């Protein structure tokens, strides 16, 4: 019945708050929170702007070696109690001619909401 | 517990079959199937290699105006009703493509609720 439980209000606001935590950690390079919010599994993956990383271990390892931006559109959708997508467009003044996209899928784990897969890319429109 | 229901094999096989359908439709430009497999909702979105499309209507409208080798595939299912599918692909020898999808079990079957495609060096 997931399609008749879209954007439930407690669920939608919870995922929103975690997304905001993620975005603030990204712009301050708070790697501990960036890692905290990724699902600790070998299945977790991140297709980043410059590389592809498979598994939590690879992602967390990358974060240790790797900033401000404006979000211009956001769609956060929740499906039932335990799953969600968060999609944003963004821009940086450093690269005026490009538009960034970031997609995340989130799952309610027994330690909270975590990102299970993410993809980031910048394109010219 | 959802964490203890990763890649259940019945569920994983369902999602995999639809993903295969999607890939064959993409390579034959079978737009009917490509649209059939996207969630028919205004929330559905596709960040494509060259444009951003919001809502099923925009996506299906784009498909009406529009070969590759898959090099790595990860399909993961969570419980009975949700899944992700991620692939790397190549066609342009200097670039590697990524395609990410999230799938949900709807009352008409498994559908893609969001997707992102991009190519990098």
């Amino acid at each position: 019945m997931l399609e008749m439980q879209i954007n439930l209000p407690e669920v939608h606001a919870e995922v929103t708050a975690q997304f905001v935590r993620y975005e603030k950690a990204l712009t301050s390079n708070d790697t501990a929170v960036l890692n905290e919010l990724f699902w600790n599994s070998p299945q977790t993956l991140r297709y980043g702007a410059t590389e592809n990383l498979y598994g939590y271990e690879a992602i967390a390892g990358f974060r240790a070696t790797r900033l401000e931006r404006e979000i211009v559109r956001t769609v956060i959708t929740t499906y039932g109690h335990d799953f969600a997508t968060a999609n944003i467009e963004f821009r940086r003044l450093s690269h005026s001619q490009l538009t960034g996209r970031q997609s995340q899928t989130w799952m309610r784990t027994s330690q909270g909401w975590r990102v299970v897969a993410a993809h980031v890319s910048l394109i010219a429109l």
